[PDB]
């Protein structure tokens, strides 16, 4: 590598390296923001009560349903809990008819009830011993004052179904179920990350957090009612001050004030050019969705400063979001020093021929961007653990970045070791460690339906007093 590109590589390292000291300072601020979101005044982190007020014991048994409404497919899941932190599952995916996304409320709920009937008649052709409790993962902006409710705030993902916004979807679905005489009760409506937490806690009793690291980012954990100022004066007597309370953090909005995250000029460009400038600061700094875009902007800056691709037509590189997450992924997986996979990637998809030294810079840039994202993500993990005093923990993780991004598990484990300065040799022995989660939107909704029914059947509250 010439002196010129070496100097530029040192510049990249200065841009993107996050020190252990910086991570610790981010964590302290993150803790303050978690506390702020639970306060009466609130803050940028929503810290949404999830209305799960008990831990699964792992001894639960029985048959429970989950529903998840996608943009393309409805997923219906049957979960049979085995009573020893174990379960069996089966599922069907039903393609949404083309018209449904822009149709009516009646059409939506009638379609979903018809699929549930088909599913129940397949698996229980002779009927059921008692009605099947159902948890509904409803992945649209919604709020709830009790778990067996969800008021749609606004449709997203190309949906525009008339007569649903501002209404509680749970009775809408239940009415269609009852019209078809299907033995189901819809007892819970959840965010998928809450499901990731609860399903993983049922199978792994050391789970302290559910975390999604993908296109979107989120984390869920259990707090305690006495630590939630914003619920003071709103709770019934049977949700007491020592009660657990699952929290869906929605922490992608952490540090919208831009006080601690180490944003570069490239991150500022991404934010300025995004659909919502000034929003989702932590998501923009940690989501896989932006990793290729960060690289694209750095490479354009290097080109404009005269350092790289000097005799190339870089037209294709000028298109925002042309480099998705597969770019840094394939680049980091490239096995040999001459970076042949990177060469093919640039030539084939961008029409850019590169030198080996240029590919070395691109590889270092990919490593820096993947590593920064992992190090910032684990600041959320450390903040939850430190807030709650978890000295050891399993952090149940899911999402395309955790599952597929090269070396992510090693990057995250090293980040936690750096934060805590642990004297520990093996990754498997780290006091706080990421482990693969159970299925939150299916299995987790079904398990939350089980926990909810325990309280419902006893006449115990699962929401605000009077709701």
């Amino acid at each position: 590598v010439p002196a010129n590109l070496m100097e530029q590589i040192h510049g990249l390292e200065t841009l993107f390296t996050v020190s252990s000291e910086k991570m610790r300072s981010i964590v302290k601020h993150f803790i303050s923001e978690l506390d702020k979101g639970l306060s009466k005044k609130g803050g940028n982190i929503p810290m949404i009560p999830g209305w799960v007020v008990e831990y699964p014991t792992g001894k639960e048994t029985g048959d429970f349903l989950a529903l998840d409404l996608g943009g393309t497919n409805l997923r219906v899941v049957l979960v049979k809990l085995g009573g020893n932190h174990d379960f069996d599952t089966t599922q069907n995916k039903y393609r949404l008819p083309d018209h449904l996304r822009t149709g009516t409320s009646e059409q939506l709920w009638s379609f979903i009830a018809k699929c549930l009937k088909e599913f129940v008649d397949e698996w229980y052709p002779d009927g059921v011993s008692e009605p099947l409790p159902l948890g509904f993962t409803f992945s649209y902006p919604a709020s709830q004052k009790k778990i067996n409710s969800g008021v749609l705030q606004r449709w997203t993902k190309g949906f525009d179904i008339e007569g649903v916004e501002g209404h509680d979807v749970v009775p809408m679905l239940q009415e269609q179920i009852e019209k078809l005489n299907i033995p189901i009760n819809v007892v819970a409506l959840i965010n998928d990350t809450t499901g990731t937490l609860v399903a993983s806690l049922y199978t792994d009793p050391q789970t302290k957090m559910g975390i999604i690291i993908g296109t979107g980012v989120n984390g869920a954990y259990y707090d305690v009612v006495s630590g939630i100022e914003k619920l003071e004066g709103l709770l019934p007597e049977d949700i007491g001050p020592d009660s657990p309370m699952a929290i869906n953090c929605e922490y992608g909005s952490f540090d919208n004030e831009h006080l601690v995250l180490p944003r570069t000029k490239y991150d500022v460009i991404i934010d300025e050019e995004s659909p919502r400038p000034g929003q989702q600061a932590f998501e923009k700094m940690t989501s896989g969705y932006y990793l290729g875009e960060i690289m694209r902007l750095v490479l354009l800056d290097l080109y404009d400063s005269g350092f790289i691709f000097k005799d190339q037509d870089i037209s294709k590189l000028k298109e925002a979001y042309v480099m998705d997450t597969s770019y840094p992924s394939k680049i980091e997986d490239d096995p040999f020093e001459n970076l042949e996979d990177t060469d093919d990637l640039f030539k084939t998809n961008l029409n850019i021929e590169t030198t080996v030294v240029e590919r070395k810079l691109i590889r270092k840039l990919a490593e820096l961007v993947g590593t920064r994202a992992a190090r910032l993500t684990v600041c959320g993990v450390s903040a939850i653990c430190d807030k709650r005093g978890y000295k050891t923990a399993h952090i149940a993780a899911d999402g395309s970045v955790f599952n597929r991004y090269p070396g992510y598990k090693e990057k995250a484990a090293q980040a936690l070791k750096d934060i805590y300065n642990w004297d520990v040799e093996k990754m498997e022995d780290h006091p706080i460690q990421l482990v693969a989660a159970e299925d939150g939107s299916g299995v987790g909704a079904a398990i939350i339906a089980c926990l909810t029914q325990k309280r419902l059947a006893a006449g115990k509250s699962v929401g605000i007093k009077g709701e």
